[PDB]
Order: structure tokens, then sequence, then C-alpha cells
């Protein structure tokens, strides 16, 4: 994509610290977000979930004229309902503006005006606060790394002179079709709209890269969770390669299951939630840990923090079935798939040395907040499949009715979460 010049483009200060220094940095808005208008005026190229077809009749067509265009200051708090102040991030569920009506959000953390920040997980200790209690069933306030082009896709892709500034070059482990650019280019050929949900549709590319989540969750549970891809960062695919939902999952170049560290689905149920061991009510640290073995990685480890307690992250607990594993290790992910009855996509696609040469490249930082239209959480917070009985099966503690983005639209509309004090140092030692 091109800018366009109507708003200009502020980035949102946040501050955050990196090896015991403040950084004064800013977060910016995906461009999935923007407008996408006329490079001559104000017409729409993308209107309601449809590309123009006069402007768009092809991709190539598309991309020379159209132009996403700016977010300025006033724009974040009354559009996007996201705030931010000193090292405190915010963002909002359904927020009503001027003509339309913005669910959720997805940002960046950025370097520079022009560059996202690049972060080397390897042999550190990644934390921050979060406060998940305003995230009901059916939510997802999530924090999380991908393999995104430092300068969001302007070296490589001509066509794209936005860049990062502009929020471009989104992917991640689910070789999305709804990006409305990719490899710098309209996705507007074969553009199917959503049945469910009136902003999005899919276009015939998906932006596949590694993933890293580090923290998936509402008020109900939690997971944490890594994703291998077979390509080497940012990566266009079309076809088999996207490994879509349905008879093609297992086929593409990504992971969509990822290694999942899930506490509730491993068989503990009170140790986050609603007056939890980890007090989904209240604000907590998540502190994770990239550990390295002869310069690669070889587990990802979890502490809590609240209220001054250091809180282990829980064991698997399955005995005589699995063994109790805690963190994310190769013979966990190994062991834990064979018992819930999960193809091993993670060990197919790399493993835990696919992840690590991820990693060694650089990642960057995102957090969002989103519903589900595809399976409405379940897999996070319910029961999924949802008549499903076998092992695995149970993930939160919230009924397989929840969920629907129409309800949780219209009856949580006011939800939020709050993101604070993100850091990355040496691996510290903890009691
Ligand atoms: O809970 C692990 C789980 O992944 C499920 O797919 C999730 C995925 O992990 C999440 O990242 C994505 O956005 O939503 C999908 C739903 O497709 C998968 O369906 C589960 O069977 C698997 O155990
Ligand atoms: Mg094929």
């Amino acid at each position: 994509q091109q800018a366009g010049t109507e708003t200009e483009e502020y980035h949102l200060p946040l501050t955050w610290e990196r090896d015991g220094s403040s950084v004064s940095a800013s977060v910016v808005i995906d461009s999935n977000w923007r407008w996408t208008h006329s490079t001559e005026d104000t017409t729409n190229c993308y209107d309601g979930n449809e590309w123009d077809s006069t402007l768009c009749p092809d991709a190539d067509t598309c991309t020379e004229n159209c132009a996403i265009d700016g977010v300025d200051q006033g724009t974040w708090g009354d559009t996007y309902g996201i705030t931010a102040s000193g090292s405190k991030l915010t963002l909002s569920f359904v927020t009503e503006g001027e003509y339309s009506t913005d669910i959720g959000s997805r940002v960046f953390l950025m370097a520079d005006d022009d560059n996202y920040e690049i972060f080397n997980l390897l042999d550190k200790e990644f934390s921050f606060d979060v406060d998940a209690s305003n995230l009901p069933c059916g939510l997802n306030g999530a924090l999380y790394f991908v393999s995104m082009d430092e300068d969001g896709g302007t070296s490589k892709y001509s066509t794209n002179t936005a860049g990062a500034k502009y929020g471009t070059g989104y992917c991640d482990a689910q070789c999305p079709h709804d990006m409305k650019f990719i490899a710098g280019k309209a996705n507007s050929d074969g553009w199917t709209p959503s049945d469910n949900d009136q902003n999005a549709g899919t276009g015939e590319m998906g932006a596949c890269c590694h993933e890293m989540d580090i923290w998936e969750a509402n008020s109900q549970a939690q997971s944490y969770t890594a994703h291998v891809c077979s390509v080497d960062g940012y990566t266009p695919c079309t076809g088999t390669d996207c490994g879509d939902n349905g008879d093609d999952r297992y086929k593409g170049v990504c992971d969509k299951d990822g290694c999942d560290y899930a506490a509730y689905r491993l068989g503990q149920h009170d140790f986050y939630g609603e007056g939890g061991t980890v007090d989904s009510g209240s604000t907590l640290t998540v502190i994770t840990q990239f550990i390295t073995g002869g310069g690669g990685l070889n587990e990802i480890r979890r502490i809590y923090q609240q209220g001054g307690q250091t809180i282990q992250n829980a064991a698997v607990n399955f005995p005589g079935d699995v063994d109790p594993y805690d963190s994310i290790t190769e013979d966990f992910c190994v062991d834990i798939k064979r018992y819930f009855g999960d193809t091993n996509d993670f060990d197919a696609k790399g493993g835990m040395s696919g992840m690590s040469n991820a990693l060694k490249k650089g990642m960057v930082l995102v957090m969002s907040l989103w519903d589900d239209h595809y399976a409405n959480m379940l897999w996070l917070d319910a029961t999924y499949p949802v008549d499903s009985t076998e092992p695995g099966a149970l993930r939160g503690p919230c009924s397989t009715d929840s969920g629907d983005p129409a309800d949780v639209e219209a009856n949580f509309p006011g939800s939020t979460v709050t993101f604070s004090n993100i850091k990355i140092g040496p691996i510290q030692s903890y009691d």
C-alpha cells in the first residue's frame, strides 16, 4: 500500500524498559484497522467488507489506485478506544465513533517513526503487567511476537511505500487471509466477504510467519504458545501453503495449533481465574524466560507475580498419564500432543530448534484485543470441540454457548485490557 494524505500519522507514545534502561517508544495501529481509499479523493476502495469493483478490478490496479490513511492524535481515543500514559496501554473492545464502529484493535511497538522494535528473546526474560479482569468469556487480550519485517515490508516490496510507519506487514502462524494488504499488494483477488463479521473478508493470499504467543487470555483462561513455520520470516502464501482451517489445516507452511501450554487444559483448574492462585480480578505480572542450551532454545518457562508473591507455573496434572512438566520443552510438546490426540505439527515444522532460529532472527511485539468469529474462543476458555469428551477437550470454565461475537459485542461492549511495564532483560532467578 501507499500512504494517503487525509490524516497525519501519529504513533501513540509508550514507555518500556530494555535491559535496565527506559525507552521512549510508541505504538502503531495495524494497517487492517485503517481507512483504505482512492489516492485521488475520499472514495472508499474497501467499503464495508468488499472492495470497490471499479477502483479495484484486480489486485495490481487496486494497489495502484488505493491508499491507507493516517491515525492522528485524536483518532486513537475516539475511533479505536486506545489510550496510553507512561508505560501503560489500554485497548478497548467496541468503540462507537463518529459514523462508524470499531471492534478491538491490534498494535505494534515501534523503535522509531519508520521501524518496528525488534526483540531478540533468546536467553532473555520478557515481562509485563496485565489486567484481564474486564475481559469476559469469548474475548482475548493478547500479547505476542511475530516474525514481521522490521520495516513492515518497504525494502522488499516496492509498492509498499507506507511501511511500519502505517502498521503494514502483519503476518502470523494462522496464515490469515483477512489481511487487506500482503506483500505490498491489495489482497483483493478472490475476495469473499465474511458471513459473520461485517468488516472482514478473505482474499486469495495469506501472510505467514512464526509466532510466539506470550499471553492469550481473558478473565477465565490463559495460554502461551509457540508456533513455528517452515518458511523464513514474512511469507505470502496461496493455496495449500496457507494451511487453511479444515482439511488443509496441517498441510501448510505454518503450525496453526502451536505447542500450547494452557494451565486449565492441562488439569489445573484453579490456578488462574476468578479468585484463582493467580487472580484475574487484579493486575498480574507475567514473566517468560527463553532458556538456551548451546545457544539454542530448549525451554520456555513462565513465572507469575501478584501481590508480592512469586507463583511458579502450574505443572501438567494427569497423574500416571503424562509427566508433570511445567514449561514448554520438546518432550512436553511430544507427550502432551500424544495424550491429547493432537497432530504434532509443531515438530513437523521445525520444533524447538526451528523456533529457536526464529527467535534468533528477531520478532515484532503485538498487543491486541479481539473476539473469535471462527470458534468463539472456545478453544481457549470452554470445551472444544464442543461435543468432545476425551482428554484435552476441556479448556476452561466457560459455557460452550459463550463467545459468539454477536453476543459479546452487544453484551460486553465496554470490555478492555491494560498492558503495562513491558520489559526485557537477563534471565533472573526466582523466589
Ligand atoms: O488450543 C490449542 C488449539 O489450537 C486451536 O486453534 C486455535 C489456535 O490455537 C488459535 O491460535 C487460533 O487463533 O484459533 C484457533 C482455532 O482454529 C485448535 O483448534 C485446537 O484443536 C488446538 O488444540
Ligand atoms: Mg497443493
